């Protein structure tokens, strides 16, 4: 059981991944929650680098995929083998949307890179928490965080295109209140 | 002018890259010397990680390539544009040999990853400092450094296969004394430069 949450900052995907983690834990599943980039000692070092430094888009992609590769080999593949439920805050779709549709890198290439980092490991289901960029930015505004609307509009379109073309992707209206969004996710996970 | 030095540890490639750097500087070229992984603030952080941590071979490749990518965009492409001579201690061939022939990853994939990191930037000439593994290990022994002969034998074969199939590669007999190895390198370089 691999469950992947995907979408832009301000979509609530972090809060809802955490909500799903606590809820399935209470129902008696053995659960993991990891974020990308991050989730291992090494991926957290890369994460800090990805937030700290000024990086061109190729270097940044390679580091995202190095984090992913560590996480896959160190934790996910063994978690899966022990039948843990694995919940991910961001996965392969967010890399395509951000580094491909966002920043212009080749989508097929990103897909192949993703296949290499994951050893072909694919989610049972991917939850795309879709939200208009205007709303996402208003929510970030509240935590004094600012991001690029032009860039995020492209990223949004990317995500929606991927939802209609890639396999096992449910589009969740992430514009709702916390509890309505979560109910819609449970609906999708049944 | 991009000059790539390639080969196993103990081949003297680091010492000879440095030697070529001083000699061309003295002849009045503007020269850069970079190592892989490393050569930029970020690449050096990755380098430390690649030496420090226990890493599976996919993660390691992706970091080597991320260091490369930073170097190519931060320094090499602008150096080349200002007509600097760029000398590299290791480059794309060492990744194929080590991660492909060494550790079993797919060679065409490495190549494509290489092409991505380099933006298609290719050396004018690649110097392969070829040396028997027994000799390379005896030279490391002297600095208290030890490496895996089984693994390096595969890497060495890899390199030699690449030399006969890839473009603009000269095999240098790296088993010689320092000065003879250098004179053989100058001979190979009189090609271009």
């Amino acid at each position: 059981m691999l469950i992947a949450f995907e979408g832009i900052d301000g979509s609530g995907k972090t809060t809802q991944a955490k909500k799903l983690y606590e809820y399935l834990k209470q129902k008696g599943y053995f659960v993991s929650l990891y974020r990308e980039p991050g989730g291992t000692k090494v991926g957290e070092v890369l994460r800090e680098i990805l937030l700290t430094e000024e990086l061109d888009e190729r270097t940044e992609l390679l580091l995202f995929e190095a984090s992913r590769s560590k996480l896959i080999e160190e934790k996910i593949i063994p978690d899966l083998k022990r039948d843990k439920v694995v919940i991910l805050d961001r996965f392969v779709l967010s890399t395509i949307a951000y580094q491909g549709y966002g920043k212009g890198l080749d989508v097929e290439f990103i897909k192949n890179l993703n296949e290499f980092a994951t050893r072909g490991v694919k989610p049972d289901i991917t939850l795309l928490l879709d939200i208009p960029v205007d709303i996402a930015l208003r929510r970030l505004k509240e935590k004094n965080r600012f991001e690029n609307k032009e860039f995020l509009e492209k990223v949004r379109k990317g995500f929606l295109e991927l939802a209609k073309e890639e396999e096992n992707v449910v589009v969740i209206d992430a514009s709702g209140e916390e509890e309505e969004v979560f109910k819609e996710i449970l609906r999708a996970l049944s």
